[PDB]
């Protein structure tokens, strides 16, 4: 089912995101890769 | 042009999160594909 | 380690994804395609 996201967070290192969601537990996330980058 | 993202929704059957976007009729979305999954 | 995402924008003509992350000086974000689309 599409759930909403509560929560989203990006790991510096790994380039992940995390999206907690709100569903059953509390324990459920979603995660995609990115790219992360310094801006000017 | 840069549109706003009002919500983020993530689903567990189609392993696809779509954001809601500040638009137009207010009926368009991203889609990306990510990973769903249930953590320690 | 994982940081804030403030808030996220799509770009309404490449269909990329930009979030803004709350670190440090406030210039760092992470970025990511998608599949923009009207819905019903």
């Amino acid at each position: 089912a599409p759930v909403p996201v509560t929560k989203l967070v990006c790991d510096g290192d790994t380039y992940k995101c995390t999206a907690y969601l709100d569903y059953g537990d509390g324990k459920w996330v979603a995660q995609w890769d990115t790219a992360v980058f310094h801006t000017t």
